[PDB]
């Protein structure tokens, strides 16, 4: 069964995860995890942090807000494109991008993008870009990216059946771009 | 001892300024977050600055969240700014960044001293925002109230309102986010 | 089955639900909410909040800290105990103490006590006390509660199978308090 | 003198205070938590008190937290002692209180004036905290640097620190957990 209790654990123990992890990979405009309910109709049957996830200049990172059912349309967006190809992915999570740090995932993880620029009108650039990755992809891939554009800094989206794998996920991305963040 | 004495001042005026601004309907983030910081007199590096360890940040359940602790070294971004600005007044320590808006930029060019910069422009080997507040400045012949950008590849675009302090800074975004409330 | 993460998740979920409740039987020392492993050894095998929960003098509480094993040698100290009685029990909160509810409460929860005043030498006074109660009662029960003493605030302590449990308990607990207003 | 001490003042003068608690090894932590409060001058009510809405409690995994922000009327509780003390020198508007140590206390009373009252004393229809303040100050024969009381029936013990202004308390605070960390470190 996969009932609201059930998806507010798993953000929690998400969170819980993420907290014990030396999570460097946050972008600007901070990041945020989401997990819906199987086949989610609209963003209500999304949660997500009502705040963000933000660095803390001094060192570390900053959890900020509580966990609900709809804080967060943009990344829901996301999650309700991606179910479309594959309804047992109900999590995401968007993290900092970086080129040399793609590259190396593509050895490690199934990833497909979609370009901005390329945006026809009269959509929701995260509804259609999660859609076109997907297709190019043939189904839900671990990450899909974009590099960005005017007024949108780069990013990486992870996907996963739950928030819970999602994090597990980017704690292997973490490893590989404390690596290159040293550099 | 001169300088606890200095550094002293400025915690306790930053300290004010987000003791106001809590107070306020501040509805003016840019998605990046905003954050405010002043700088001790005649600042030499960002350490020379303290600010906000977090940000302030939009609530989805309405409101913001200010977030973390004032400290010094907290912003090397905005120190950019003072820093790049003091060089034209050094009685200007303090900056703010907020949301951006062609329609309250407008009304604003009314009220306050504005100047700006393009990133296109930016020569290669410098720092954006040094360059582009230098810029600014040189622009307008001295330190303006506000330094805009209309953003970028990778960047939104924003407004930053500089003063002489904190407090300062706050009061004029206090006359900014009333004057954007006349719009929505 | 119940491993580290079932209990981190009951623990998230039960302060979800606290969060969104009206809450106003917190005691002058904070609240703390923990859940143990089953059979735990030591106060490492149980979880709870590095802080407490506290009044908001504007209105309403703050929940301080976060969700972490060995967070609360002093709650442990009463799972660990209550554990021997009956190890289905895992869970435990410490609220507000009154009087006139513990009356009310007498006639709808399992409830016993002991005093701080009979504390024997060379003991811990939960350790000991949450024991004492137990046996006075033949088991462990809903409540064990104790009128304070010098320098200790009185208080109530919930006890159950797991925190979402506990906080349920409290709910109904919480309306019942209200009558007194 | 040439300062006004409004509100403004006092809010600075209370977070600069906390900007200083944050870098101190504070230990000394009741378990009711710790409050920092300071008034304006000849202050008529709590509401013209400032402090934490929430407290300064202890992180078990190490360190501590402070809770809430600072808001005038935040702290009756507090501001019973201000106000009383006032009474005797209205030169004191700041008062934080933290947790009591017998050692402690008789390791202080040689580097700063010290009082008490015990609650076991306290007569009908009063406040302890008013009480007790008045108590202290009227045998000390004016407003000391310490008020603390042994505790009692569901109270733990408590050690009062007060001063002209929080910031004034806080060195105060400093010095005393020095001295306490030693004793800690025995
Ligand atoms: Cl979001
Ligand atoms: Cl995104
Ligand atoms: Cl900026
Ligand atoms: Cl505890
Ligand atoms: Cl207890
Ligand atoms: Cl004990
Ligand atoms: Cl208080
Ligand atoms: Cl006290
Ligand atoms: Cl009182």
């Amino acid at each position: 069964y996969i009932n609201k209790e059930k998806v507010i654990k798993n953000l929690s123990y998400a969170i819980y995860l993420l907290k014990k992890m030396n999570f460097t990979l946050i972008p600007e405009v901070g990041s945020n995890i989401a997990e819906s309910l199987p086949f989610p109709k609209d963003f209500k049957d999304v949660a997500a942090l009502t705040g963000r996830i933000i660095k803390n200049k001094l060192g570390g990172f900053y959890i900020v807000g509580d966990i609900e059912f709809g804080a967060s349309e943009h990344i829901a967006k996301i999650i309700l494109s991606a179910s479309k190809f594959n309804p047992e992915i109900r999590a995401c999570m968007n993290i900092k991008y970086d080129g040399g740090l793609i590259k190396l995932l593509k050895d490690k993880f199934a990833v497909s993008s979609f370009d901005r620029k390329e945006e026809p009108p009269n959509v929701s650039t995260m509804e259609w870009g999660t859609k076109i990755a997907c297709e190019k992809f043939g189904g839900v891939p671990d990450i899909i990216y974009d590099r960005g554009g005017e007024g949108k800094e780069p990013m990486i989206r992870v996907l996963g059946r739950d928030a819970i794998e999602v994090v597990k996920k980017v704690e292997v991305i973490q490893k590989i771009y404390n690596t290159l963040e040293g550099h």
